[PDB]
Formats: structure tokens, C-alpha cells, sequence
């Protein structure tokens, strides 16, 4: 129950959900109007974004996220970092920015920008 533990906890919960690959759990983490930018592609809405993200994560033999910057205040959290993906022995590092909004004591992803 450490307020300064917010970021680490959100990252691990999210990573474990994605590693599990359960689409419904991923949806539960998203704002209804979440926006996800993976590269040039843009996905709108919880149902579309969860499906799309859950599928692509399946190619990742390993996925991690190293936090580089964080701004957290008044139930609004922004974090910027590097995703490390491993696929068939090849490692790739890609910038990721995510914005979270706390509702009813629960953090929901409002925006995600990968690449």
C-alpha cells in the first residue's frame, strides 16, 4: 500500500496480463475509449485495442518495460519507457508511452503509443 509503488505495480500487473494473453483481462485494464497507437496503426476502443494488443504480444518470447519517465498526480499517470521484446533470439527495443486515469481506485489505460 505504498503510493510511490504505483508505477511498478501497474507495469507488473499489465505485463503479467499480457504475458498470460487473456483478452478479457486486458480489456478490464482499459478505458472504454482507450486509444492505442502501435507504429502507424491506430486502434480506438477497449474491445478493439485489447484484441489487437493481445494478438501481437503472442510473438514476444519475452517482453519487459524499463521506466524512463513518470508523471503521477491527481489520479493522472503518464509514463515513458523502453519496451524490450525478444523474438526467436532477436532483441528489439521500442519506445512506449502510456497514460493512465484512476477511476474508483482503479487505473485504466487512456492512451498508449508504441514506437
Amino acid at each position: 500500500s505504498d503510493e510511490n509503488d504505483t508505477a511498478r505495480k501497474i507495469i507488473k500487473t499489465l505485463l503479467d496480463i499480457m504475458r498470460e494473453g487473456d483478452e478479457d483481462k486486458l480489456r478490464d485494464q482499459m478505458d472504454p475509449n482507450v486509444r492505442a497507437d502501435v507504429g502507424d496503426k491506430t486502434v480506438h476502443g477497449r474491445e478493439h485495442a485489447a484484441k489487437f494488443l493481445a494478438h501481437i504480444v503472442k510473438r514476444a518470447d519475452h517482453i519487459s518495460f524499463t521506466l524512463k519517465s513518470l508523471h503521477n498526480h491527481n489520479g493522472r499517470l503518464r509514463m515513458q519507457g523502453e519496451v524490450r521484446i525478444v523474438h526467436n533470439g532477436r532483441t528489439e527495443r521500442v519506445p512506449l508511452e502510456m497514460v493512465f486515469r484512476k477511476h474508483n481506485g482503479k487505473w485504466l489505460i487512456e492512451r498508449m503509443k508504441y514506437g
